[PDB]
């Protein structure tokens, strides 16, 4: 299992302009277009980050380009930050993940806000920290992502993503 496996499975896959958790307009493999409104921004918003007239649809193809570089920022993004690094360069491959995940979800800055949780992780205090991160806004959204995330970071291994 990988990064872009994990994620897959976190987000799914969709070739039409859709609503996030959050009712936000999405494509693809969890790419937000817009925090706005209307459709009509979240289509101008699409056709500027595909480079054609799509018209709200796109192809698998166009879905994976999306996917390839929102990875690349999110872990070029952890690598930048002052908070996200240290703790990153800490970890181990499969908890690497974890973070990136996070990332990926809620935006450097809103992970950046996890302190304590940060703090455990890097102390290597497991059971802590996946206490600790589940007492927050994204647990409560997000139960059975937030705790297949968490797993991740508690026992360093893959099983909560090989039942699915």
């Amino acid at each position: 299992m990988n990064i872009f496996e994990m994620l897959r499975i976190d987000e799914g896959l969709r070739l039409k302009i859709y609503k996030d958790t959050e009712g936000y307009y999405t494509i693809g493999i969890g790419h937000l277009l817009t925090k706005s409104p209307s459709l009509n921004a979240a289509k101008s918003e699409l056709d500027k980050a595909i480079g054609r007239n799509c018209n709200g649809v796109i192809t698998k193809d166009e879905a994976e380009k999306l996917f390839n570089q929102d990875v690349d920022a999110a872990v070029r993004g952890i690598l930048r930050n002052a908070k996200l690094k240290p703790v990153y360069d800490s970890l181990d491959a499969v908890r690497r993940c974890a973070l990136i995940n996070m990332v990926f979800q809620m935006g450097e800055t809103g992970v950046a806000g996890f302190t304590n949780s940060l703090r455990m992780l890097q102390q290597k205090r497991w059971d802590e920290a996946a206490v600790n991160l589940a007492k927050s806004r994204w647990y409560n959204q997000t139960p059975n992502r937030a705790k297949r995330v968490i797993t991740t970071f508690r026992t360093g291994v893959w099983d909560a993503y090989k039942n699915l």
